[PDB]
């Protein structure tokens, strides 16, 4: 067993959303056994030292887009728009594919770069949407980033994705990433086969991730709910994203929820990323159909879009996690820090009405608990005896956090890093005094920066 | 002298927007000597390894209320209007001061703290506007907190400030705080004659801050401008923040503008906080008048009040700085952290122009060159022969940051820290491998820390 001791402030999001003052907490194997103070050590043969710190349950990301960790910062995507963007991404990652820099073993790396900051960011799992499968056949870049998170301890979901409507019947994608929907379909089968965990404190998990609306064949959502039903896994896509309404209205004469409910997706397996621009009409159907919403305030900002709803979304008893989004369109893994961008950001839409903007705690639930229930995790995202023992806790302690009177808002509205300083995944200790306890990070920097194309 | 050799990004700020790579920087006493490839190591006394970093010119945070250190993530300060919030910070602080808990001993070990902080995110001159001087008579509050600058090696200025109207006449300020115009000019001219450095490479400056048109009379205002002149300082204030122009207009019947231009203000002499909402058609008069402008982000977000038009405030040719003003609506004192806020919130305002977006040139610039320009310092924000030697390094080969192509933009758009590694001031080495060279951070910690009400 093992014991953090003395945590200076420990945040449980449990249903009485608990806080504790100086406490400890009991680890046995992959599960917490107790959150309390003054823990017996009758049965520990490590005790750590949480003085100083604040213990969160584990980050949880519940949108990724991993592989876009090699397209950071480049100076032709830095101000454009979606359209410009989604041609700038599909385009660079066509070509360096073609040009053999861009297979399987090159996102291993990236992957495993992406998934190390994600550790030390505090994050314990992270829900990856990959949908680059150029070819003839679908070449194994999901084992590729389920090789990376097995190699780092990190929990992974695998939401694999696609392009299967080309822009010859009103998609807008170009045919080089058009797979036919069975091979989609087939591949998915063979990956639950293969990766799937669905034991309490599983490690990797998949789940079937269609691109979106104005991307994926109908054929392709009815295919994914039915195989989701046999399966039991869960459904991920993209949601209302500015321009898909006018898409779907085209290509269907239908919004893009009624498409999602028409094709099996009103229900409490799906979680939809973004939801920015949602008829406001529709969103007690999204409470009584029992999706989830993963909001993306960085992407969200970067592209111009603007608010999600969120506040509305919370009013409503829907369910609401928190993502980064990839690396093109943020450009970090940070999600600890994009907590901050949303804390601020959605203030100005309501100048006269504070109560309505979102709190530090309301947030850092998002980040959890909230990221939890869109991946269907009910082991996860709290912290309390029975749960994985996924823990993320930062040093209160600093220079730059001087003055803080209350941990929880100071972990948002504070400070010059958000680098965790001990993170614990599935019991095992993987990050301490703001470095990796197994990884070779240096190893790993140096390998992964010398397969950037 | 000193060299820093083989720096992998160089920017430079100067007239042709240089960038070097693969560069080096020389250093003698309190300037540089030049920059470029493969310099002499000559008088070399020291050679500093700069491979693996970007130089900036040091950051300079043109916008401060250090004593607001103390008064972070307080809960019931997290989400109110400003109304709330001013109510909450005035209360508290004279609450504490009338209790003894808030005198310049413990504003001088707040303002170490935070100007502490500002070293290690790579801010080398930070302008303060101390708002708070209880009793008729201000004490050494200004001289806490140029203490405290001293000892730490950070340039400096102090920006004296006062609240000379008050509501006992028609005013907004509380008797507690109000001074008659004269004892404020000769509290000033005081200050100038013990702290004031005006050669080039000064460490310690005095300018002239009236909190604001709401708060001060003409008459302090003329008094300053004709100080100004006098003495060749600058004169700072807040500017067109939401509820001023209708303050302006009840107790002058003219815009907040007008009544600068009136009082001597309308000059070069002049850079004015946040510029939130200034009536479009007065902004080629800002030009015409040779006014600079800080944008603050931050607070104007946590405030609900918005976005300043910097786009067009560059358009017209306007000096534009940067500041994250106090930590009691920030709440840190991480200016590039800030720079990521204004990159993205900026964007949802014109989301089918990308154009008018700032780039992470444009804001690192304002952050470097636009504040020193703010502040009036030609000798500051470009790293260039005969500027001084103030210059802030961020390391680019962490695992955060693998995949960035253009370094610049990545310092802003990625990265789980804002941590700088090596900070020079006036040519003093003051942090290295993200460490204090001179400073003892633990005691400040311990020392601040126990002086917090
Ligand atoms: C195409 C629908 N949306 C979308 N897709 C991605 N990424 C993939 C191309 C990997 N990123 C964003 O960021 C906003 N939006
Ligand atoms: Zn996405
Ligand atoms: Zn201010």
């Amino acid at each position: 067993m093992i014991l953090i001791r003395g945590l200076t402030r420990v945040i449980t999001f449990d249903d009485q959303e608990r806080e504790l003052e100086d406490a400890d907490i009991l680890i046995d194997g992959p599960k917490i056994v107790a959150v309390g103070k003054d823990l017996s050590d009758r049965s520990v043969s490590r005790t750590i030292d949480g003085r100083g710190m604040i213990a969160l349950p584990g980050l949880i990301n519940s949108h990724q887009h991993l592989y876009e960790g090699a397209m950071r910062a480049i100076p032709q995507l830095e101000r454009v728009t979606m359209a410009s963007w989604l041609e700038g991404v599909l385009t660079r990652s066509a070509g360096w594919w073609r040009d053999g820099k861009f297979g399987p073993d090159v996102i291993r790396e990236v992957a495993r770069a992406v998934l190390l900051e994600s550790l030390l960011g505090g994050i314990t799992t992270v829900a990856d949407q990959h949908l680059f499968f150029p070819g003839a056949t679908a070449d194994s870049y999901i084992d590729a980033t389920i090789e990376a998170a097995t190699d780092l301890g990190i929990r992974f979901h695998a939401a694999r994705s696609s392009m299967t409507l080309g822009k010859s019947e009103g998609g807008f994608c170009d045919d080089l990433f058009v797979e036919p929907v069975d091979r989609v379909v087939q591949h998915c089968l063979g990956l639950i086969d293969q990766y799937h965990e669905p034991e309490p404190f599983g490690m990797v998990r998949i789940a079937l991730g269609p691109c979106g609306v104005p991307y994926d064949k109908p054929e392709l959502f009815e295919a994914f709910a039915q195989m989701a039903a046999d399966y039991d896994v869960r459904l991920h896509t993209h949601f209302y994203q500015p321009l898909d309404a006018g898409m779907s209205d085209h290509l269907y004469g239908m919004t893009p929820w009624r498409f999602l409910e028409k094709h099996g997706w009103a229900s409490d397996r799906v979680w939809l990323a973004h939801a920015v621009v949602p008829p406001r009409e529709e969103i007690p159907e999204f409470a009584d159909a029992g999706v989830a919403i993963a909001h993306l305030i960085a992407p969200d900002l970067r592209m111009g879009w603007g608010l999600a709803p969120i506040r509305e979304y919370l009013d409503a008893g829907i369910t609401v996690g928190f993502g980064t989004t990839g690396s093109a369109s943020n450009d970090g893994g940070n999600l600890l820090g994009d907590l901050r961008l949303a804390a601020l950001a959605h203030r100005p839409a309501d100048p006269n009405e504070p109560e309505k903007w979102l709190s530090a705690r309301e947030l850092l639930r998002m980040a959890t608990r909230g990221s939890a229930e869109c991946l269907g995790r009910p082991d996860l995202g709290v912290l309390e005896e029975g749960r994985a023992a996924d823990i993320a806790c930062w040093r209160l302690d600093g220079v730059d956090r001087v003055g803080v009177h209350d941990p929880a808002i100071g972990l948002i509205m504070t400070g010059l890093s958000d680098r965790a300083s001990l993170v614990v995944v599935n019991g095992q200790v993987l990050v301490e005094n703001e470095r990796p306890v197994l990884a070779d990070l240096e190893r790993i920097v140096a390998n992964t920066t010398a397969l950037i194309p």
